RNA sequence: CCCCCCCCCCCCCCCCCCCCCCCCCCCCCCCCCCCCCCCCCCCCCC
């Protein structure tokens, strides 16, 4: 049991408490053990404990003397025990506890008054118990109790007198999840002095019982009310009438299989700010369905509509001016839906929208016409997600109405076209554009001429074509910092492609075909496309098939810190190639054909590093090529993973396999 | 001008005849030179010449004294000269010549009698001349002349008196190709004593002029008659009436753009044995169209039918019982056609067929039903070709009627199915089966159980599946000698796949994935699937990705002569692996990772060879690994191509690039 | 004999990620052949 400040005995197969520990220990963890009983005679030495986790054990019963030896104990964790018997003296001397977790204790019934003797308890948990009533005592106690759990119990009814013991208690979290509760008594929730949160998740209520609960919850200080997986199939206008007299701010209806949402149902929630309806089966949405929610600031509709069926083609249709009431909506999630498309008035009325997500939200939004996003003209949208919508074509002025757009994601689509440059018109504040994993893209001389403020440009695995045009397509991108052109099988690159991009920091060119551009036999000479990038930090050149590196390629990367050259065919490197890399930190040369590591080339590179990866290289165990390398390895501070497992010699055969 | 027995001066830019040659030279070749004139005063030394080729020169005129110095001259080759003037004395002293080629001499008119003085001439050529008449003299000469060319001339008519000089001459080949001849005179061909062959290729005759020619050719000893590219658009029953009185055996109508073949047209050729109709545009074939050809032994119909057109879908249709008259047909070529398919009576009546080719002959023969080849039941067919017919499915008993089939070719198709084994039923005499370049094949335990006599089996690039069944699919193939399983990406092979195939000689397994089966870390041990093949001769294992070879793999290949292991990842080979290869002749190890060549492993292999290919290997210039190799290279007889260009050292760097 | 609670260990299935090897298709470049066209120089014939 290793212990420097806290003691851990997780999965150590301990049966009895250890007797050799420092006296000043604060936390004693004995989880996942086989302690049948816990005598208090062995806790004389341990008198400074604050947290005592004895969960996941076979403890049957305890004794009052246990708390005598722990006067400063604050956490008494008894998760998943066999403690099914409680008495007044069980927690008598214990009064400074701030947590008492008793989950899966198989407690049947609270007998008289076990929790009276403590008053500073903050959190109490009784989940996975056999309790059938919520009574926890006779008189009033647990004044400072903030949260209480009763989930996974056998409670069938809630009586007012059962919770009368909390007449002066502020319950910030009252869990009643997974309870077979079907009856509500008048004034049951009014017994609690300060009620802030309810969680009736996985409780089969139904519209009638939900309406009764809403009526019973009227005129209280409730703040959060979650009804997840409540089997709330249908909603009526009077279902949430009782919530009018409250100040509810967060509501949840997730996984309720809500077949139809009623008309003007949520008119009684003027103070609602957070709304959750994900994973539902709404078939039709009415214009006045969302009436009265003019204060919500967060709406979640992930998979909130019914999925398409070939039997009837029942596509969930959203009526026009549906969101005209959500004036204060600022975050809208609508992923994993099957909406037929965007109409001329689908998003009208959203005057505060800031984040709209439509990932996999449409059955087939193949063409982005200039009138597709007309409804978002008055929405100051900043981040728009359109991934996995099977978009195949983008027309001119597609995003003309999104003047405030900053982040645009069009990846994971089938966008196949040529960027004429007018597709991005109207994006005066765009910063990041994602176009990776498309069908095919064809760049022109003015593909990005209308987005001079762009900073990120991801074009990974998009089959780039005509990137070697005489005018560089990235010339207008003066503020570009991150550029990704990987997995495009790029073959020809002009030497002026990256000219003028002094602010470029991360450049990815892995999984391309640029071997010919660096060979000295290339007609016209080697292509030096890595000149002037004084601010380059991360350079990735994996799987480019390079056979030789010209001497003056890295002559300008003074601020380079991470350089990747793995999976190439490098065999020999010219001397004085890493002198300019005075701030290098990580070097990657795995799976190459390097045989000699000399201080002529790797000297300045290995001046001071943090990572080094040259694992799968056929090194040569010779005094003129490996002596300096092993001498540097002997005394250094750089981290070399798998140094003795993969840095192996191949030649000569006398030293074949020798590290 | 190198010369050991004959003299060659081809493209040597010679202007005058050389004067330093052996006297006993027999052949003097001066082709492609710039000899303006050929004086006979320089031929005093050369008196033993037999063949004198002065073709492709600028010779203008000759003198009779030239033949005086060459009494034993037999070939006087004067191809492509400016000799446009002839006289009686030009070929006076020349009498022992057996060949006189005068093509492209720009001869306008034969004046009086230039060919009288010789009588032993055999071959005479006058192609590409400006002759307008066939007169070659006044009296009769050239008694022993066997062939004569008049192609590419300016002849417009053929008169009987023009060829009267051959009253006692046997012309075995009379070329009149590319002649604008439009008039035929009576008795023109009867002047020649023995006429055996005519070649009117590329002569625009037409049906009427063709009929006139046939009438004029009646009652002669003609044997071959070719009318290739004669613009014979249409044929009538009376077109070839005149050929009845002859004994014609070979006829040609190739490239005639024959739109329609007449009914009962060829009834006048009872002795025809060879028939050519390739590259025609026949649209409809009648049942009685081929009547009277009961003696033809070779029919060619390559692209003899019109191609399909989307405008009208005019697929060339063949009437039933079309070939019922060709009783003696033994070789039928019908490639590059667009026949809709095979009917129930397409090939009925062919009782002597031995070779049927249907490569790219059908528009879409997708399914080979059991009734597809019903017409071939009575044909003793031996070789059948069905390549490039886009066959996609084969049913049971497809080849049940082909009991005499020996070679079957089904490659270059889209055959995708699983071989249940009944597809080959009825092939009791099959020897070779070609199935390469199909869509996908799935083998079972009894895929080839009905073909025990098979000897060749090509399955190259067919995407073989389930080849690793517990019963080897090749078990019934006891007589199998050549097996091809390359380019199938085979991954798993059982050790008993080739058990019982002692007669296997050529085995191909290149472009597969068998690296795991030979690694010593493979669960269950390495797979020794090359045991018992004592008669194996050619072994091909290219691009299998092998990393190590178990010692006892080649312990049984005593008769192995050619072994291929290139394009693999071999780095080191265990000692005593090539001892059993006592009859090895060719070793291939190119593009591997071999670094050391030691006599422990390569000793017995290099005992006596003819070829060695270890070019693109990273050798190691060390006294313990390359000294024996270079010593063996210094004194040996094996052919090592590109020894000084690609056998280069890579390590140590002091000897980097040194051969 | 029954219903539950753990700790340890051994298997089965599914999903995700990564590595090795290989095939097919396509892209970039180079080389070797065949055909056609153009241009330049020189030598002849009518």
């Amino acid at each position: 049991t290793v212990s420097h400040e806290v003691a851990d005995c997780s999965h150590l197969k301990l049966t009895q408490v250890p007797d050799d520990l420092p006296t000043n220990i604060t936390v004693l963890n004995l989880t996942h053990n086989q302690l049948r009983r816990l005598p208090a005679a062995n806790f004389t030495r341990y008198s400074q404990l604050t947290s005592l986790d004895v969960g996941f054990n076979t403890i049957s019963k305890l004794e009052p003397e246990l708390c005598q030896k722990l006067p400063m104990l604050k956490v008494l964790n008894l998760q998943h025990n066999e403690l099914s018997q409680l008495s007044d003296k069980t927690f008598a001397f214990c009064t400074n506890l701030t947590e008492l977790h008793l989950m899966s204790n198989s407690i049947q019934k609270i007998k008289n008054n076990p929790f009276v003797k403590q008053k500073n308890l903050i959190t109490l948990d009784l989940s996975h118990n056999g309790l059938s009533s919520t009574k926890l005592g006779t008189q009033v106690q647990l004044e400072n109790l903030q949260e209480l759990l009763l989930s996974n119990n056998k409670i069938q009814a809630l009586k007012s007198e059962e919770l009368d013991i909390f007449a002066n208690s502020s319950l910030k979290k009252l869990e009643l999840s997974s309870n077979q509760i079907k009856e509500f008594s008048p004034g049951c929730f009014h017994a609690i002095g300060r009620l802030f949160g309810l969680f009736l998740n996985n409780v089969q209520l139904g519209p009638s019982l939900t309406e009764k609960l809403c009526l019973e919850l009227a005129n209280t200080s409730i703040r959060n009310l979650s009804l997840s997986n409540s089997q709330l199939s249908t909603t009526s206008n009077t279902t949430f009438l009782g919530l009018k007299w409250t100040n509810l701010t967060m509501l949840d209806l997730s996984y309720n299989n809500l077949n139809v949402v009623g008309n003007d149902s949520f008119a009684w929630l003027p103070q609602l700010e957070y709304f959750f309806l994900e994973y539902n089966n709404i078939q039709h949405l009415f214009s006045h369905s969302l009436h009265g929610l003019f204060n919500v600031r967060y709406l979640n509709l992930k998979r909130s509509f019914t999925k398409q069926s070939i039997s009837l083609a029942s596509l969930p249709k959203i009526d026009d001016f549906s969101f005209q009431w959500l004036k204060c909506l600022e975050h809208l999630n609508m992923e994993d839906n099957d909406i037929p498309g965007i109409k001329s008035n689908m998003f009208t009325g959203l005057i505060n929208l800031k984040y709209l997500s439509l990932s996999n939200s449409f059955t087939s939004l193949r063409t982005l016409t200039n009138e597709t996003f007309v409804s978002l003209a008055h929405s100051p949208l900043h981040i728009l997600n359109l991934t996995k919508n099977k978009i195949s074509k983008i027309e001119s002025d597609a995003f003309s109405w999104l003047g405030h757009l900053e982040v645009l994601d069009l990846g994971l689509n089938e966008i196949g076209q040529e960027l004429t440059g007018q597709e991005w018109r109207g994006l005066e504040n765009i910063f990041e554009i994602y176009l990776s994993y498309n069908k095919y893209l064809q760049l022109t001389r003015n593909s990005f001429a209308l987005v001079p403020s762009l900073q990120r440009l991801m074009l990974r695995r998009v089959a780039l074509k005509n990137v070697d045009s005489s005018p560089s397509p990235f010339q207008p991108l003066r503020n570009l910092t991150i550029l990704d052109l990987s997995n495009n099988n790029i073959a020809n690159i002009n030497k002026k492609m990256l000219k003028g991009l002094e602010k470029l920091e991360i450049l990815d060119l892995q999984h391309n075909n640029l071997a010919r551009l660096w060979k000295h036999a290339n007609p016209g000479g080697p292509i030096y496309f890595l000149k002037g990038l004084s601010h380059l930090h991360i350079l990735n050149l994996e799987s480019n098939g390079f056979d030789e590196i010209p001497v003056e390629v890295f002559k300008d990367l003074f601020e380079l810190k991470i350089i990747d050259l793995g999976l190439n065919n490098l065999n020999t490197l010219p001397a004085s190639v890493f002198n300019n890399q005075v701030s290098l930190k990580s070097l990657n040369l795995q799976k190459n054909l390097i045989t000699s590591v000399e201080k002529k080339v790797f000297g300045p590179a290995f001046r001071n590093l943090t990572e080094l990866d040259m694992r799968f290289n056929p090194f040569d165990c010779t005094c003129e090529s490996i002596a300096w390398f092993v001498n540097w390895i002997n005394e250094t501070h750089t981290n070399i993973p798998e140094l003795s497992s993969h840095y192996l010699c191949n030649t000569p055969p006398h030293y074949h396999g020798f590290p």
